[PDB]
């Protein structure tokens, strides 16, 4: 179970609404190729990073 994408310890759900945020941050702290947001729990939200492409 590698998964090019990795879940962030804890990210802001509100700011997650903006893809430019999750990516910018993910590629800033994690320095990952990219970063997107996922829909966890019933309403809660999560932010996952990306370390691959194509």
């Amino acid at each position: 179970q590698d998964k090019c994408k990795k879940v962030y310890e804890n990210y802001p759900v509100s700011k997650c609404q903006l893809a430019n945020q999750c990516n910018y941050d993910c590629k800033l702290d994690k320095h990952a190729r990219s970063g997107e947001c996922f829909y966890k729990e019933k309403r809660n939200l999560q932010c996952i990073c990306d370390y691959c492409e194509y």
